[PDB]
């Protein structure tokens, strides 16, 4: 898909999803290096894409992270999160920020 | 004075999880990367940066938005606006974008 | 020696919309109306003022808060809407009355 | 009935622990020690005692907040605990304890 970033997102895309519930899920992946990654939804569900430029805090996410999210459509019905922010650390990994 | 990936974990959490606010846009340079919104309800202007603000479009003086509010530890000394969304883009200036 | 209905407008607005911390009663005399918070996470202890504990019971060395901050007119930090998350197993506590 | 003194140890931590709510000061009387607050979202107005206010002034009608919520126990009527004036309302006269 072309990459939808937040700096990218239409100006009723973004109104829209602002105006959505906010959602709870768990990170699936995320790679750093590529900018992208899933997230498993709570409530189970198809994985939400999940973007580098959507991600809220000093932390990169890692497997295993909570997240509260709200979801924007992409154009056609895949689903994209963004004012993404990780709830909780999952133990056991080493956690790292950006820098 | 913080950006995204530099607010702390929990700043971050406690935002999110906070009231939605309306505004509007009072300042605004890119060149340098800070502006300010003028709470709607009057009162004092919160600090807004660049990274905190969402969508394709570039804040310019009166642009209605959204924002979540947050403070800069530790001392709590200033706040800022998060999860930034223009709702109502400033009639009379003519817009442009990141691109 | 800022208290509840004294803290100004802007420093209850900032304090209520920053991070919660969690933290530890190093001490508190009720008569004298204060007492210490130690930071989890080590730091600088926090000052604690008797109005702005919330609930039932007095606070004792021992008891485990959460608290927002508040530097106080250049700097000391207080804490506020501090709450006892957990009772200091050794000790017997009190409420209010 | 129930004050920020008299508040249950564990009731507090939950109070605490919830959602914070945005939402406008209905009334008030000092006199009385309290008033009610008018959710944003819409709903029933939620009891507010005096001692669950922080900040030197007292509430004005139209003084916008936020405040965490509590349920008042035999439940369901609900309260407002911690709750801050985050927007002074603009027409009448603001004042401060004493």
């Amino acid at each position: 898909s072309p990459l939808p970033t937040r700096r990218t997102r239409t100006f009723s895309a973004t109104v829209r999803a602002s105006q959505g519930p906010v959602y709870k899920g768990v990170c699936k992946c995320f790679c750093r290096s590529k900018g992208h990654g899933f997230i498993t939804p709570a409530d189970g569900g198809p994985d939400i894409f999940l973007h580098i430029s959507d991600v809220e805090g000093e932390y990169v996410p890692v497997e295993g992270d909570e997240v509260t999210y709200k979801m924007c459509s992409i154009k056609n019905e895949k689903l994209q999160a963004v004012e993404v922010v990780i709830t909780h650390l999952a133990p056991g990994t080493k956690h790292e920020t950006w820098s």
